[PDB]
């Protein structure tokens, strides 16, 4: 039985090659890894049969993506996840924010929402009462207190954008793969709602191979490796640590 | 030199296999064709180096997609294109439309705009004066004259949607591959703004292989085949007829 | 398991890409399609294991080919099939036939027989009594009533031959892929003996994958698709329609 | 042209996926990465043609390996390299070393030599005067001052060996991929003679593709990435830093 | 450039794997070998494209086969060939032949001819005057002097036939691979007309890869290897030895 | 079940193609053969899963190899084996040996040991009393009686080395596949300790397929074939001959 994984470049792929693959080969499986630069192809490849499982996204992204693209896919288990941070760009500290400061943000709706929530936590904008934080959008801004100019970019552009904007809100996987350190962030997202999940075609939910993959990502050996290899990452809720 | 084409399923892939491939093999090329079900993967595969050229989209789609996804790709030449039509669903004629009739529409922005423009041409809604039809959005509706309920679906769902809605606005490539006939449309888009284009990475624009592909799609032999094989399609503007 | 289909270009490949592939992907298979422009390679590719199944031929062709070339292959199920027609070449109606008129025909024995049977049905030649129609050959001609000159060509060349002969007898798959319409035929073969069959290696006849492929080609969904997409095609006998 | 890289798992593969691949795609290449868990397979895969280039070894290893196995391969350029360290096992500090303490070491000759040189620098053994440090062997030990018991293992076993020996000398690539941190080493190899090299078949040494690969590994952008992503690594001599 | 060879099992395959493949890999080709148990499939696999070159037949076989099966293939160069022999079966010497003795023979026409010519040379039958020896058939027998019963079998069955017939005429390639020694023959065919040839698709006759294969089969190194690996074999006429 | 064999080129591969494969195909298996020209790749391919079984080595080689590379593989059954020989190089007879004569030898330790034992049996060197012949090394030489210069090479180079040294010690498989004859050896190793073994992954040792393979290599039919095809080979101990 060959299990084909798709991940983004970097940390999630290293998990497969450095730990999970050997655990699954012990049980008789072969393992293939396909890495993707972007957040858009992996669910489509999964749904079209080119992958058996992907590991790259949080559940708000998945729920939105599979509804919009009408994909019969579902989350399975969580994985250690590099958290979201607001990082110094042309400006190096939060106190330096000015009226009109620029903040770069990913341009897809579920990750853009995270930026609006962070900016509201910082007091730089104010969101309307009673909104759904997972779908926060420009229409939900009650007042742009500091007249922040939000510069929307494709997610992979955010590390580079630090040259062009005062502050950059950078997804963890792209921060790590560009050599950014999580400790460089001026403000980290407090939420745990965006710890990432693996996803499969719904038809494969009860499969023996997926049971064995799930066990591999929850073993004592994997937890010990993850705590050493991926310091500062947010853990699966089920690890209850 | 191997040229790798990406197209949607059906008509654009048949152009390659039935006519273009042999023309290019005469000049010493080998040809590979990858067919895609959806409109989202092809430009990303092209930009990431897995395809040399794709043939599946119109320029408003390309312009929106390459901006949103930060892709260094560009259009080259036009191809015969199945036109957009409003087709009978539960209701069989335009005169049967009622207050509250349901119309299915694709859920991506550049193709959704075409449905709003079509409904305005039919007099079922009224768009605000002076808005750009290429970016028509719900916000641009001045009055929903017949209180049309627009049912937004992923584009490939639109042929099957005819079972569930009064009328379906169906993209030509999906209509044709589902066995729908262009002559069954109750109304066809009169614009030529959406005749489809091939697309390449910008770095390849001056290549000899692309010159040879361009010539293949503009040869007397290809035109003679296309006029017979794809009756009722909109021809490239440059074909001049 | 990946199922590798081989078909001729055009209609039989579109059946795979537009309908069968998705049905099989729902059951966990992946699908690869290889398209051929000729009639000789597909059964050789099948027998050598480069294909698991091919869809391109009728049973008289298969019976003759597998015996001549010592191939351990066998038919499985029938598929909707474009019929054989006599089409206008230099002359545009049957009534214009003259003594010595030229008719192009395929040069392989089982398809050539079909042309002799057609010419006898038209009253342009007279075949001997009591012959096997599936193997009709020049020796079976009792009288060449109109002194027809039969121009034998490789089957793929028959659309192009219309410039050189008075009438062309063209196999449906090549007529469709060259942009000819079945309704343009001056006369269509009445027989149902040439509805095409899938073929596999005999060793695979009892496989689960082949059972699932057979089911996909006999489903209500495929039948509904075929009746819309391939109007005028001759149906499998087992569909009993 | 497709360039096939072979690397060990982890850091050298991440260099390809996170930085080098995109640099080469801008010049028109596609890139394939094959990752290995051991030190023996990659040069064999290179010599057989499965790989165009590998990145996993130092030159003393390569010189020995290509001579012993009569392989027509050669080094090209250096890459940032995780250094060799002596790490705590059952004992946690250098001055806890006792008479008879166990030290695990790789069992291949060029890497075993490094352990003997390290033990001499620590004063735990004394090597003979005037030896070749690159081929230091047990015969070159003048006195085993602390009666160290050297436990020889296949190199990939050395991270796990920390449970069984007092101290473990672990190659950097395996340390990193097991979640060990370079700052955890009690003593790091001073030498720069084991900064790793890419290798190719000698027949390819003058190729354009290799020139482009070499440029990609010496670009300002790669150096900036490497200094951030791989802190504490030893740099190519040619970088002159 | 991947050169795919097809051979029968045994000696001709060993030539490729032991000597030719390395000669071609030095020049940068890759090589694959497919082996076949029978004489019918290899030319079909060559014609279909699976093979680039085959080595298994003599020219009378090829001339007959490509005409009968309508294949556009051609001979290129000769190879050292195991000769044809009449071997002991139930009877152990030629002098033991009796009226009615049974002789097994291959059942394909060009190899059956060789048996008739051999039986005529032995004085067991008498062929008619002025016949073409390459096409000698039962119709060409003037008198069956010893009323030999010729038992026609598939060529591969002839080594095993020795249990069932008085004498067996066995093709060299099958003799060698069944553990028979050429010195065991009671009578060996004198002719050199059946020294075997490589064959290719005619389209490939002027290719550079074929020039390089031809050189490998005619080098001083290959001749030295063949003279002792294949003792008793008949050499290419062009070697003029 | 498809059983994948790996062998060195030549004799061990012919055993599979000419006898074993058909014996296993009669029980319903399919068989694939991968041939190697070196001694290092086959156990690595076995351990990685590319092969199910290999046939190329003796047990002293296997024991050393699996320990050095920490591979979980094990021997199963013996096979007829071409013996080790000392062959003429620049000198043609044993009596011509001189002080300083050169003898080429394989450079791997378990095969090098065999050379030293052979040279001691010949009286050209003198090994120390009582040393383990399986691990004989240069340090076990008491006196180099004839000041032999031993030229160590990778094993596959040893046939060609005959141009450069006075005498060459060549492994049987390489002697056969280079067109050397075993009967032309000046001295053949008499020991039976190096009759070769098949090897598998330890996890497969109790499999049904391996039981069927073992039976195939010990059948009366295989023994009869081997004694004809491989004259002068050393037989498996289990054959009790
Ligand atoms: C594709 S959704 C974003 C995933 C990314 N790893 C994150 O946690 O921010
Ligand atoms: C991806 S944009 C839509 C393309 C489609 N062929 C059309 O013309 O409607
Ligand atoms: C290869 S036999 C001919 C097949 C063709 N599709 C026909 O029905 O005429
Ligand atoms: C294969 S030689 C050892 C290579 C390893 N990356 C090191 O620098 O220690
Ligand atoms: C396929 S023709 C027969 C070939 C065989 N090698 C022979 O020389 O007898
Ligand atoms: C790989 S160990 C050497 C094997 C060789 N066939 C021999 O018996 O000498």
């Amino acid at each position: 039985k060959e299990i084909v994984f798709g991940t983004t470049v970097g940390d999630f792929g290293d998990m497969v090659k450095e730990q999970i693959q050997a655990e699954l080969e012990k049980k008789g499986y072969t393992v293939k890894l396909v890495e993707f630069t972007d957040y858009v192809r992996p669910n489509l490849a999964l749904a079209e049969g080119e992958l058996d499982i992907n590991v790259f996204q949080h559940k708000p992204y998945l729920d939105d993506f599979k509804k919009e693209h009408n994909l019969d896919i579902t989350e399975v288990f969580q994985v250690p996840t590099a958290p979201l941070g607001l990082y110094p760009g042309k400006l190096k500290s939060l106190e330096e924010v000015k009226d009109g400061s620029t903040v770069s943000a990913p341009n897809d709706p579920s990750n853009f929402a995270r930026v609006l929530v962070m900016l509201d936590e910082l007091g730089w904008i104010k969101l309307k009462d009673g909104i759904n934080p997972l779908t926060a959008s420009k229409a939900d801004i009650a007042e742009n207190l500091k007249n922040i100019k939000i510069v929307e970019l494709e997610a992979a552009q955010l590390p580079r954008s630090r040259a062009d904007v005062d502050f950059a809100v950078v997804n963890g996987n792209y921060a790590i793969s560009s050599g950014m350190k999580l400790t460089e962030a001026l403000f980290q997202e407090p939420s745990f709602a965006y710890v990432n999940w693996s996803a499969v075609k719904t038809a494969d939910k009860d499969s023996q191979w997926l049971k064995d993959v799930t066990e591999a990502y929850n073993s004592d050996a994997f937890k010990a490796y993850a705590h050493k290899r991926f310091e500062g990452y947010k853990s699966p809720a089920a690890w209850n640590e």
